[PDB]
């Protein structure tokens, strides 16, 4: 057997209001697990997450192969070339089971002056028609804002945790001009299961998905209730369990730059499963330009030998070199 991670339940709302004391409390539970395992729920988050699960089991399970072909990333289709990180990602039966639809900042519109530059990972969404899908675009788009307001609560109690004051990295996470990313994530059920689509561990464990840190300064998970993932410390591979009321955060390795690895970004990977199930991250990227000066409170001065690194420049070439090694998704 593998032994279960440890990924304590931490009550967030304290993070939405006033009390600063309460605030402190969190904070610190943030940082004893950001220590640990590097993974926590965040439970009493205030998100209607089982309806975000319906809406998105709507969309995933009516999406025609047309309408794929229509919304696909460049990576699918030679015929969108500035969708690089915006649209559908296809199946491939026989061969890659995972699916998934992605979208950026709802305010990438045409006239906002980065798309207009063509500055790299600034893309306008694609949807697909409202017709086929009604309310489809409305209810994502107000997702996006909706888990955007978790993660700021979220990213004042780690800059508490880490002893700076709470606007630390949410004055860098900024309606107008995040690189925040939402991706709807479907998981099939087939029978059979192409053994293709089956990855092998050095260990021997099947994966989907093989380990990695993610390019991200917090990632904000919603999952189905189906245990998946596993976390590498120094006990090895952990599973983490599922918990579909609460969302699973764990830092990037923007995070782990910033702060030298106190916060490291832990290794994790996706186990096979042969069952139906969703997984929806949210992706938390600060701006294009945004840079922090790289810190390490472990050091009593607090200072690092880690060059300051904008964000835009991490986010581009971690997206690459995600998909280098470990395969376009
Ligand atoms: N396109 C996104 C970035 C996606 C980066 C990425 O591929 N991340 C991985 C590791 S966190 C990821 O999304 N993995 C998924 C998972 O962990 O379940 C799936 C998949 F990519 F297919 F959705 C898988 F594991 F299968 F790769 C963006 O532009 O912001
Ligand atoms: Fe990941």
């Amino acid at each position: 057997s593998v032994s279960k991670a440890n990924v304590p339940k931490i009550d967030v709302s304290p993070l939405f209001g006033d009390d600063q004391a309460a605030k402190m409390r969190v904070a610190q539970q943030i940082d004893a697990a950001s220590r640990d395992t590097g993974f926590f729920y965040a439970v009493n988050h205030g998100i209607n997450v089982q309806r975000l699960s319906q809406k998105t089991k709507e969309f995933h399970m009516s999406i025609t192969p047309e309408e794929k072909w229509d919304l696909a990333i460049r990576a699918y289709n030679k015929e969108h070339q500035d969708q690089v990180r915006a649209g559908y990602y296809l199946s491939i039966p026989g061969k890659k089971a995972v699916e998934s639809f992605c979208y950026l900042n709802p305010n990438f519109t045409p006239d906002h002056p980065r798309i207009q530059a063509k500055t790299p990972t600034h893309e306008v969404n694609v949807w697909p028609d409202e017709t086929k899908h009604p309310g489809f675009q409305d209810f994502a788009e107000q997702y996006y804002w909706d888990v955007f307001g978790l993660s700021s609560a979220l990213l004042k109690g780690y800059a508490l945790a880490l002893g700076k004051e709470e606007n630390f990295f949410a004055r860098h996470f900024k309606p107008d001009d995040t690189l925040a990313s939402v991706v709807l994530i479907r998981y099939p059920y087939l029978d059979p299961y192409p053994e293709a689509a089956i990855k092998t561990a050095a260990d021997g464990t099947k994966l989907s998905f093989e380990w990695h840190e993610d390019v991200s300064l917090i990632t904000v998970l919603y999952q189905s209730n189906v245990q998946n993932l596993q976390v590498e410390t120094a006990a090895g591979y952990q599973d983490i369990e599922a918990d579909d009321t609460g969302y699973l955060i764990n830092c990037g390795s923007y995070m782990a730059h910033l702060t030298n690895n106190y916060y490291k970004a832990p290794i994790h990977r996706v186990k096979w499963v042969n069952a139906e199930r969703q997984s929806l991250p949210f992706f938390v990227n600060l701006g294009y330009d945004s840079v922090i000066d790289p810190f390490d409170p472990r050091e009593p001065n607090g200072k690092s030998d880690r060059e300051p690194l904008s964000y835009g420049d991490y986010l581009q070439n971690g997206l690459v070199s995600l998909i280098n090694k470990n395969g376009q998704t």
